[PDB]
């Protein structure tokens, strides 16, 4: 897998449903992910997520939208474009506007990173 979209990622914003069904997603997402932000729209965050791990992805959206604002911090494995176990970091927090009934959750590439367009 070899885009062309952006430089290199670190964290891409993409907004959801409590679900995780992304209503957004940041173009960083393909750098970060391989998936484009289409490639992501309209599915469920968790859907990606490792599974033992979707129930603490979903239970920080959870958190968020029951606390209404409160972000919330939690590391899974998203399979990505490349079909491997991307370990992020998960910044859920009900989403600005109009998408405030969402929940904008900025999914950052955890490890090693500093020129590597890959985590």
């Amino acid at each position: 897998g070899a885009m062309d979209n952006v430089c290199q990622p670190t964290e891409f914003i993409s907004r959801h449903n409590i679900e995780g069904i992304f209503t957004f997603v940041d173009h960083r997402c393909v750098a970060t992910v391989g998936y484009q932000p289409q490639e992501l729209l309209g599915k469920n965050i968790v859907e990606f997520c490792h599974p033992e791990d979707q129930q603490l992805l979903r239970d920080s959206f959870q958190q968020v939208v029951k606390l209404k604002g409160q972000v919330l911090s939690v590391m899974f494995r998203f399979r990505s474009k490349n079909q491997e176990w991307l370990w992020m970091r998960t910044s859920s927090q009900t989403a600005q506007n109009p998408y405030s009934d969402e929940i904008e959750t900025i999914i950052c590439t955890n490890t090693n990173v500093k020129n590597s367009s890959q985590e």
